[PDB]
């Protein structure tokens, strides 16, 4: 009838129905000793392993319970954190090498999940003696390895990867600066007069620009067969004397099969000038292409991808599989709003009620392994928002740059 | 006197571009030269009813195309034939030939295309009881006109010599006498690789050292020393502008409605 949620189940030995034990059936009986028995409400009981979990009527000496008032544990919201104006690297900069509001809290998620030695060589803690360093378009973030250290692999370490940064504008700060313009190149241009010989003024005029330009492409495969009959025979015939004969029957037959697209980019520009009466006016347009430049500023919310690539622990891991051969592991979570279930924090968390939507991460385990509000600000702190002021230049090569003009009237 | 003393260092100054200020720019005659018809149309607008009518339409549009394509081709082919002699009834000896063969074909194919288009229109509206004419011609002329505006101007500067043996600042420090060349935007930013000013700014963060180290450059000269020599560099510069555009081959038109004529 309501959702339970596994962590909060409590076993005495001095209560569950059968339709709730059904719905986490997996994880009561996944917290049973092997043969053993326990019992539910309204005279079921709830076997363990080596029963295969079957609930029957019965009794026993022991009772599963949840509590009157239980609690949900979402993860808390806390308020932004502020940082310093500055263009898009300078920002990333600031967020990545911030040890209190990042390094730590990124480092503690990826311990709690089961990833192999997430430190350096200088300390013994979680999250301390990273180094930071740039690579290509971003961040990676893993412990210091220029001593000597102790334990299986321990030169294998955890890397952090920060990646793919957005920006959520606030629709009133955005404003952009002078656009400029340089190798233009003429396309075509157009010159012209609209002529009123009416005694009314008369609108209807229209002179019109349009460039095209298109890309295509196809792939063909053709099959075939063929097959042929022929005979030859020797005669003699009338003046001609000994003529060779032959006569030659055949078949074809053909399959093709054929995949393709195209591009097409279009630009057009008009002119419809109001002429006044016994009057004309010179009109012209212009089209170009140009190398195109300007400045901009706004503030907005920070978001981006975090990647967590290391192996997993032996003694135990949050993967949903659990496995136990230590196998290398990359898994990306996107921190900001929602765009898939594999990577969203969320997601997952708030549905760790029902077993057949656990397919990623065990978060079940991690609660059990480490407490409940351990986990609950852990994540708090992970999922923080993030925002700041951002200055920067926008350019491309190659776009179009036009011009539309309507003259001054010259009397009839 | 020197090692290579007569392999001398170029400075090259190339494509100049203007920012024109708004409110500056003006041309004067336009005119027109070498004209060649296309096409025209002449026609009526009539008008029976007791009300004005503005629903007419006369459109003239002509427009200009070329393509190409490229096509790669590959195939393969089997074939197995037998040969017997048998004494058939009434023909005699006959030889007798079976044939039978199979193919496969693969094909590529790549192409493109490019459009320009120019239309006219008049549309006149009409008093009642009344009837007006109409007229549309299309030409191709040669264009010309003067211009002036006030601006900034801007441009590209290429460095171009062999680098000093005893240190330069090239990020790979190299010591083997190379030949360079480089090129500069001195104007608004357009890119990484070409622009002083987001090199300088950036020489906190050693991953984005990746064409001059300017970290050297300081440690060799003084600070306020290259300072004072990029803010010179890098100095604004404006002067007024005249000159003259001109074209082959653009379009020309003229669109005309005329007198209205009592039914």
């Amino acid at each position: 009838a309501e959702p339970v949620y596994p962590d909060q189940l409590r076993l005495f030995s001095l209560p569950v129905n059968r339709e709730e034990a059904q719905s986490v059936k997996s994880n009561i009986v996944g917290m049973m000793g092997q043969w053993q028995i326990s019992g539910l409400a309204n005279g079921w009981v709830i076997m363990g392993p080596g029963y295969n979990g079957e609930i029957k009527p019965g009794t026993a000496s022991n009772t599963w319970c949840y509590p009157t008032n239980p609690v949900t544990g979402e993860i808390p919201t806390l308020s932004a954190l502020d940082i310093p104006d500055g263009d898009e690297v300078d920002v990333q900069w600031r967020l990545v090498h911030d040890s209190a509001n990042f390094i730590k809290p990124t480092s503690y998620l990826a311990h709690y999940l089961g990833y192999a030695w997430v430190g350096g060589n200088h300390s013994q803690y979680v999250g301390e003696d990273m180094d930071v360093t740039r690579d290509g378009d971003g961040w990676v973030i893993r412990g210091n390895n220029d001593g000597g250290c102790d334990g299986y692999r321990c030169g294998d370490k955890t890397a952090i990867k920060v990646s793919n940064f957005a920006y959520n504008l606030d629709p009133d700060s955005f404003k952009h600066g002078d656009v400029t313009q340089s190798d233009r190149q003429l396309v075509k241009t157009v010159v012209g007069w609209a002529v009123n010989d009416s005694d009314t003024p008369q609108s209807g005029y229209d002179v019109t620009l349009r460039y095209d330009t298109a890309t295509n492409w196809s792939k063909t495969n053709t099959y075939g067969l063929s097959e042929k009959v022929t005979t030859k025979n020797k005669f003699k015939w009338p003046l001609v004397g000994e003529t060779e004969l032959s006569i030659e029957i055949a078949a074809n037959q053909s399959w093709a099969s054929q995949n393709g697209g195209s591009t097409t980019t279009s630009l057009s520009q008009s002119v419809r000038p109001t002429v006044p009466a016994r009057s004309k006016i010179p009109v012209k347009i212009e089209l170009y292409k140009a190398d195109i430049s300007y400045p901009y500023e706004f503030k907005a919310d920070v978001s981006y991808d975090l990647t967590l690539s290391g192996f997993l622990r032996w003694g135990g891991n949050a993967w949903y599989t659990h496995p136990d051969n230590r196998p290398n592991w990359n898994h990306t979570f996107v921190i900001g709003p929602y765009k898939d279930k594999a990577s969203s924090i969320r997601y997952q968390w708030d549905k760790r009620y029902i077993p057949g939507e656990v397919k990623w991460w065990d978060w079940n385990w991690t609660i059990q392994q480490n407490g409940l509000s351990t986990m609950q600000n852990n994540l708090a702190r992970v999922l923080r928002p993030v925002r700041a002021g951002i200055t920067g230049d926008f350019s491309a090569e190659s776009q179009f740059a036009g011009n539309i003009e309507i003259g001054a009237p010259v009397p009839l």
